[PDB]
């Protein structure tokens, strides 16, 4: 089956944000609001923002799971390629078969859904720093968009949904992702190609 990818604000206002990093060869995350689209490095940190309008409770929780876009391909589980998968970059917590993780976040879950096989990570909603007015979660993404065995070229999409305690859906956000060598390069020209 395949999840929901419905934008959900639910009762709290639930919504992600980006920065702007700009198009650099050098930049290794940029995301294009124009595409929905965040391109990164492999392995690199990815800041995703989440705001609300209202507090949530606490057991409240954030979870990221990724799927591919295109409809001959939505059913498919994405995983790590079978280099990848092999190649004991271990953190200590996220399988070796998982594309996403979280990065620098002891409280970190990680599931195999028992009856879908699909993975997501998912950590606990908490306010913003002294200061802050939103909470940022560090993401890594673990292999290539061109992963032969793997992603082999297809686009995915990330789906964060905010739950409450029990897992129930409380908000629901997306975007698509391509991990890839030149994320500015690769920004510029698939915004020049929908202009
Ligand atoms: C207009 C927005 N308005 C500005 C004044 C508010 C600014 C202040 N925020 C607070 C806030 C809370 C949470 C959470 C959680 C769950 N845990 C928990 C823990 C301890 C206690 C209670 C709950 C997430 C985010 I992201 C976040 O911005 C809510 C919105
Ligand atoms: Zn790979």
């Amino acid at each position: 089956s395949v999840p929901s990818q419905k934008t959900y604000q639910g009762s709290y206002g639930f919504r992600l944000g980006f920065l702007h990093s700009g198009t650099a060869k050098s930049v290794t995350c940029t995301y294009s609001p124009a595409l929905n689209k965040l391109f990164c490095q492999l392995a690199k940190t990815c800041p995703v923002q989440l705001w609300v309008d209202s507090t949530p409770p606490p057991g409240t929780r954030v979870r990221a799971m990724a799927i591919y876009k295109q409809s001959q391909h939505m059913t498919e589980v994405v995983r790590r390629c079978p280099h990848h998968e092999r190649c004991s970059d271990s953190d200590g917590l996220a399988p070796p078969q998982h594309l996403i993780r979280v990065e620098g976040n002891l409280r970190a879950e990680y599931l195999d859904d028992r009856n879908t096989f699909r993975h997501s990570v998912v950590v606990p909603c908490e306010p913003p720093e002294v200061g802050s007015d939103c909470t940022t979660i560090h993401y890594n993404y673990m292999c290539y968009s061109s992963c032969m065995g793997g992603m082999n070229r297809r686009p995915i999409l990330t789906i964060i949904t905010l739950e409450d305690s029990s897992g129930n859906l409380l908000g629901r956000d997306s975007f698509e992702v391509r991990v890839c060598a030149c994320p500015g390069r690769d920004r510029r020209t698939e915004e020049e190609n929908l202009r």
